[PDB]
DNA sequence: GCGACGCCCTGTCGCTGAGAAGCGTTTGCGTCGC
DNA sequence: GCGACGCCCTGTCGCTGAGAAGCGTTTGCGTCGC
């Protein structure tokens, strides 16, 4: 029951995907089917999340919303999506979410 | 895709289950459907395996065949099945299988 | 001390259930003679 | 050094793919006045 992690090439990031990056946590649209869960805030919403490009990454641990990457790590989702070598904070061992920081 | 770990009470261990404990690795009967995998030797066979009674155990990591528990840990499967508090070597942190010992 | 109301940077954790498995290439050792 | 054949305690590792996710109870702070 692990969601397959697919690495999206930087050249295939579209303008609509960039525009649908969340700019405020309260503006999110929840969808139990088409939404994607942010690893940090654990909300399943339809705004664009990051895509970890580490081949050894798995599941949703690499998916971060606009506000969460902005506020918890000082990184922009738009920059991460256009970064060919971007690795998620869990991959880098620097994730400060409520679960990863006690561990 | 994790096999549910069910704790079998000692009072419900039957005579047939005891008799079907493997006494020699070469006598095992392989069955891809009704067999059970031994965590140590990773063979899926129909001989009786151990049942870890630690509630926090999960999956097949607690299932050990007769010869493997006998040879790798000096414990008898019959004694382990009749032990109300028996915990698998992975739970005890003493598993010496090819995977757990490099880790 | 517990939570209101402004401020600026517009924000977060709890809980359950989660945490592989098994086919394939798989079976000890020591002392010999290839 | 690589693998045969006896011995006794009758035996084991490699590899792929595996390694949660998301609903619920969820949103910063400081300084006030309850
Ligand atoms: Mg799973
Ligand atoms: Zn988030
Ligand atoms: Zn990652
Ligand atoms: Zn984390
Ligand atoms: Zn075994
Ligand atoms: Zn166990
Ligand atoms: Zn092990």
């Amino acid at each position: 029951m692990t969601l397959p992690h697919i690495i999206r090439p930087v050249e295939e990031v579209t303008e609509e995907e960039i525009r649908n990056i969340c700019s405020n946590s309260r503006e999110k649209i929840y969808n139990r089917s088409l939404g994607s869960t942010c690893h940090q805030c654990r909300q399943k919403t339809t705004d664009t999340k990051t895509n970890c490009r580490n081949p050894d990454c798995w599941g949703i641990r690499g998916q971060f919303c606009g506000p969460c990457l902005r506020n918890r790590y000082g990184e922009e989702v738009k920059d991460a999506l256009l970064d060919p070598n971007w690795h998620c904070p869990p991959c880098r061992g620097i994730c400060n979410c409520s679960f990863c920081r006690q561990r």
